[PDB]
């Protein structure tokens, strides 16, 4: 008897391959037997095996995040699928295309207390934009058309704007092993069963009129740019700002701070200097153009929120609604490059004055220049790491930035610079979970060196993710910023309420992470100065190697030091202004 | 200028305490500040701080599994809550009561791209029997009544049969820090705002007629008994099987293989000998009574499923539907003790024939007796562990058993004995996830020694759960069964196909676990013999102390040796006959 | 002191008006007080009061279908909202924008057995693309920004492609009456709080290459056009068929059969003649281009489904996936006009051969000519009503076509003609529910005459929808095709199993509908010939006026007369073809 799984799943897997899927992250199980095996057999899909399904999730995340096209993510029936939940959520908010396949029992064994079986229908709720429970396998030509169409449709839904996770629950009946000598991947058509052509979203010159006029009329504007992934969008946003002569508050994930592009318009110190009331009044713009999601900067958020008379224009091609201020005045569902090209074409020919832009460049330059006069030697002040690391991230490598303080410190401390490198971070939901695995995935995805900057609780959180270093031979340099607990919470007003603060917020572990390096076969460094940090820090991607570089820092004293440093620089700016 | 959070959340947490909540498992975060601070400040609730929310969830699972009453599980907004999903699923199917509180942002900050904010409504779907999005804090008498009522209700729901997880999403608005010096816990009533009294379920004399008739008139019955947690139900199920003279196929989770109760009726080798067609025909029963969920034994499942003419009577007080054979003939939603007694009170004085019982005892005695003559010295054969460890587990302690082969090996090799101890396992959904933390929770829950028997892939899966040892000073003995990979898959007929087997199923980590022991401050042992295993093995609960005992075994040769051993004790049974 | 509801809900309703809402369909209730009163008081919103929520829902459906922009749909707490489900489902599949607002009890009165309170959270599941449970009313400036933003957002989501229903559940605390003397609609800005600019989707020249290339090369192509709304799209689809010389199988809902456009390419008898295997064999195309949802024609479906080697190109601007054949070869997520212009731009100037097209025009013309010769005098044969009615539908009016046989008969017997009028049908889910109220709403919507052709079970189903005639003074001409039961089931192979058929499928009512006309103050006709019909039939929209025109037909003999009549025409075609 032919087993219907051979050609049904064969066709399913083959069609994903035809769709451009080149990678599959697979977690072991018996029930998922045919999905796994057939991904392995298929010559166009590379299989990455991961034991911990939570890490597996964030690994696929990182992979897909790197290439901006989907990867398969496969597990067996039971709590295995439930473990994907954190990564699916992050993928949903970050708009990362993932195709989740979960094996399931057939109907006669569901909802009746069979071993390892759970309700997998709509498991991920609305975090996935497409869900289906595939038909029990069948061999008819009509059902093979159905299964290939399902695969294409799933891949198509993942890549369709609001890119995100999709979910196919795959019930499978016993005899699970596909017959690999019976052309399981056999096709009827020459190429793709169905090719899916998704498109760009545009808003025309005319409906854009209100916005063009307010931009034509406002000398005082600023562009706020969060996470960016498109080169074209970056070139065009930069061009747009020169045409308007508006400064760009550039979030680190925007990657406008680091590159050979023109940066005269780029402002990198705003998170610090905008905490001052007086500089805010001075730099208050009449109009704001936002690109991408909200920047990391809390002071930019508070600024737009607490001053709603500032007219915000929000550009989001995907047509979502990302504006926690409730104060934005225009929500524009337009490709960033189309939007910028249209505005530029509508402006008059006269080069605008750069006076307004100069105020910003003045405040920014004077801020950074004063910071330079303040010592960065002390490795135990957490801030200094970033003041040093910015200059050392090798050209064309990736920097994966942990949540909690590291993404805030990168924002605070990274100045604009001429060397290309990519900053990545899990900013859809800001989890400290699966960060190691995301960085691992990014590495698989880019095939270039990756540095991961990460706090100790986060590191601990995804210790399991280090398995990929050896098991998959994935090179990674981890900069572990270890202040033994949750350093971010020291910034809360409630940090003085000391009877509970340490138990419930500081939460130290006391862990010696050199044992984690050994566990996962990585090398270990614990530099006591930047000279020896520089000697230790050498990311690479030519061969396997896990390098843990641990920096011990003092969370109990960092807040006052941090604030004195910045306040002192802000104070200097105000003095220069008065000259 | 009062913060409404002070008394609103104060009243919320205080009421949980009034309901009998004594433990809160708490994961750090900003938005959950009042939840965590108030649990900490309240004199009746012990706080257990966990960093890894996935671990935290299984830690709470184990705590509530040990006590059969709800604990609080708390986290802040975002992917934190999503990390509770695996434990919530297991609690759902194991029927473990847990009250999940997830901090959220307020409305003006939801669904709008705010930092760390996710859609938390109905987060766990129907794995939870009760969900609500609680009101934004307000301090009026009416809303304080509402909030106290919600806590009790949440508590009551988790304990209402099918016990299980419940979820309250708690949106909170800045000023987050409650004012501790302003009587946050103040009430209007002397005790509980609302006391919830749930009850036992009963089916009456009449409705049990057809069933009590068939049992009376059937000589050839067996009782299948999986996981049980009731002392009364255990006694009565035994009483019952004496009155009828039916054998009891005791799943390890029934715990009927290890206690002071009478065990003449208890059968423990069935999973092994029922693999033979001939012994099955000899011992084919007319009627089967089931208590608890499905036993671990696949052969018992396949028996009832492939011989549908065997009449099954399934007893389930919770009214669930656990029977993947699709062939049971009576589903009875009645308390196990009430059912047993009603069946017994309707039996005549006609002292029952025990030949049928004796056929079972014969087969069990002969199986065990022959196996005993087989050498157990080789530490590298996985089965031997359980053959030795059975006699070593301290009295009044707990053995937590990992999924995959360990629960199966416990089934195969644990014989009935008089030494009392409890066996636990995550058999709701058989995950290899969070097993270490569940054992950790059981230890906290019982304040008695705990031994965890776990395979290597599962141990790696919840390495992070070991943090509880130093951070919470919970003692634990871990017997790490390391065969470097997924040993269970070797039993599959598809293990023969070699090109992919190892990659996709074997999946070795090659991890050296001594480094893990160092990481979490545990003492390490790697005994080459049962003598040094004995010296190393010393579970205790008086002080902190993590002990990792690694047994290296060979999965490549394990199956063939396992089958020989067993097929030989079966052959020997068929001859003694 | 002040009631929060006054400015909270006031700001909510005012912002909907600022969004473009001009109509609110409202159902009475106590808990929905502020919603209904404030809509009533607002100068830009017309309130339409419907008692039966199910009718209300379909009425809102027709109103929004007519104008292609959203309306408010409002009811109190409880089963009232559950009665919107059928309309919401139809709006979802038909892609009709509706903003559904449901009043609710406050938290302290929910899930605790309070009178009339049900769980309204996610009431409509995923039939709505946006749902929220709004905050309890508050008066703070931040919450008035939140609620105005919510109104904009709800409106924006209903109009955002795949247009459809959205749901806001509105919990309200008692004292419910807003203070109308305290400027409930007061703004913080001049004009819209946020303006939402949706755009259009385009695929660029380059990713259209393969499809353009195959279309330039395929002589034998066909365009299949289902429900259309855009005038630009019609013009461009027609232009494209001439550039390519492809016939357009024009579904009645394309409205390509009844307008001033060039119809030289329009094929109208395909549903009939494509039932024949030999004509199918002769007219088989290599490529198919689909616009709009699937047509009504079952024969076209089965054709495309059973010959998967016919290469289909489906254009769907909204990004959905409408193809029940599982056989399509390309899904293009692109504006139809844009797609059309791109293909035309890539075509050479060379004369396109018209022989292929002439085969189709020949078949169609011969079919229709032979049908001309078959008499239509018999008012008891249902087909005839449509052969007569097509020339009688007043120019610039609407024909709303009931589901079941009417839509099929319209497809069968409406030929192309130069007279303009619009045909509407609820083809989203094909329900026989709410058709009257839909019609009523199309009349409110177009401010022009509406004719409704509907079968008797359907007409019975929404008898309540006729209240809108008296109560709301809406004129409607109802052509009631009464065959006493489910006429359509006679085409089933199972109409022979007489032992259960009449009981389960025929389902006669015996109802004398003149009582219904009387109940609702309508005038009644029962024409015995087409002459009496031509005399009674006079759709208008200047005054109130409900006209019920009943046609009694015989479903027992219909099928054979129908099939004989069409097969006769088909056979004439083949004869003619041989000459
Ligand atoms: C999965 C998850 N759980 C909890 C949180 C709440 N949270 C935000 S920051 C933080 C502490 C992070 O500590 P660490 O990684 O050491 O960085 P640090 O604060 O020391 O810079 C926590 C627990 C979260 N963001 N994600
Ligand atoms: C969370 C989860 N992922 C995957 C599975 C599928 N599964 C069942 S047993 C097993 C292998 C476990 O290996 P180990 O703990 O070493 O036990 P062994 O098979 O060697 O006895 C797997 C992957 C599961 N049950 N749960
Ligand atoms: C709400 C609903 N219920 C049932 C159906 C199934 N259905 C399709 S046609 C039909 C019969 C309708 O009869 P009628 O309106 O008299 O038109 P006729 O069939 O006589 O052409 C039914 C019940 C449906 N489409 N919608
Ligand atoms: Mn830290
Ligand atoms: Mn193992
Ligand atoms: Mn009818
Ligand atoms: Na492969
Ligand atoms: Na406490
Ligand atoms: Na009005």
């Amino acid at each position: 008897t032919v087993n219907p799984i051979t050609h049904y799943i064969g066709s399913f897997i083959d069609e994903f391959a035809l769709s451009g899927i080149t990678d599959a992250v697979v977690c072991p199980g018996s029930r998922s037997t045919p999905l796994a095996v057939l991904c392995a057999a298929h010559p166009d899909i590379s299989v990455h095996v991961q034991i911990d399904e939570r890490s597996a999730g964030f690994f696929a995340l990182g992979l897909a995040k790197a290439k901006q096209r989907p990867v398969l993510l496969i597990c067996t029936s039971g709590t295995a699928a439930a473990n994907f939940y954190p990564a699916v959520v992050e993928a949903h908010y970050s708009r990362v295309p993932i195709i989740v396949l979960t094996a399931d029992r057939p109907h006669e064994l569901r909802e009746v207390g069979a071993p390892q079986a759970i309700n997998q229908h709509f498991l991920f709720g609305n975090f996935v934009k497409f869900f289906t429970d595939s038909a029990l396998p069948e061999e008819s030509p009509q059902m093979l058309r159905y299964i290939r169409t399902l695969a294409s449709r799933a891949a198509g839904e993942a890549q369709k704007r609001p890119m995100g996770p999709v979910h196919v629950n795959v019930p499978l009946r016993e005899p699970l092993m596909p017959d690999l000598s019976d052309e399981p991947f056999g096709r009827m058509r020459t190429g793709r069963h169905v090719s899916v052509k998704t498109g760009t979203q545009s808003v025309d010159r005319e409906s854009l009129s209100d916005v063009a006029e307010m931009l034509a009329e406002a000398e005082k504007g600023m562009i706020v740019c969060g996470e960016l992934h498109s080169d074209a969008d970056k070139e065009n946003i930069i061009a747009l700002s020169k045409a308007l002569q508006y400064p760009i508050l550039a979030d680190p994930l925007s990657n406008l701070r680091n590159g050979v592009h023109d940066k005269s318009t780029v402002i990198d110190a705003y998170d610090s200097f905008l905490k001052d009331d007086e500089l805010k009044r001075k730099l208050r713009p009449d109009v704001v153009i936002r690109f991408g999601p909200m920047p990391v900067s809390k002071p930019v958020f508070l600024w737009l929120k607490d001053d709603p008379t500032i007219q915000q224009i929000v550009i989001d091609e995907d047509g979502g609604w990302r504006d926690p201020t409730q104060a934005s005045a225009h929500m524009i569902h337009c490709n960033a490059s189309v939007f910028a090209e249209e505005i530029m074409a509508g402006l008059t020919a006269a080069t605008r004055s750069s006076e307004w832009l100069e105020k910003w460049q003045f405040v920014n330059g004077r801020f950074r220049e004063h910071l330079q006069t303040i010592s960065s030697e002390d490795v135990s002040f957490e801030g200094n790491l970033y003041r040093i690391l910015q200059h050392l991230v090798p050209e064309n490598s990736s920097l994966f930035v942990g949540n909690s303080m590291p993404i805030r410190d990168v924002d605070t401390f990274f100045e604009k610079q001429d060397r290309p490198f990519r900053i990545y971070s899990n900013r859809g939901a800001n989890g400290i979970d699966g960060v190691v695995s995301s960085a691992m995935g990014v590495c698989e995805g880019t095939k270039a060196p990756v540095t991961l900057v990460i706090g100790d609780l986060s590191f601990y959180h995804d210790l399991n993710g280090l398995l990929a270093a050896k098991k998959l031979g994935i090179p990674l340099t981890v900069i572990l910023v270890n202040n033994d607990g949750g350093g971010i919470f020291s910034f809360l007003p409630q940090a003085s309420e000391k009877t509970h603060f340490e138990d419930l917020f500081g939460t130290p572990t006391g862990l010696d992470f050199k044992h984690a390096a050994a566990l996962y076969g990585g090398t270990y460094s614990c530099p006591a100065s930047w000279d020896e940090f520089k000697t230790a820090y050498a990311p690479q991607a030519d061969k396997p190697g896990l390098h843990l570089i641990e920096i011990k820092t003092d969370r109990q004293s960092r807040v006052q030091l941090h604030r004195d440093m910045l306040n002192e620089a802000v104070r200097e700016v105000k003095k220069q202004w008065e000259l």
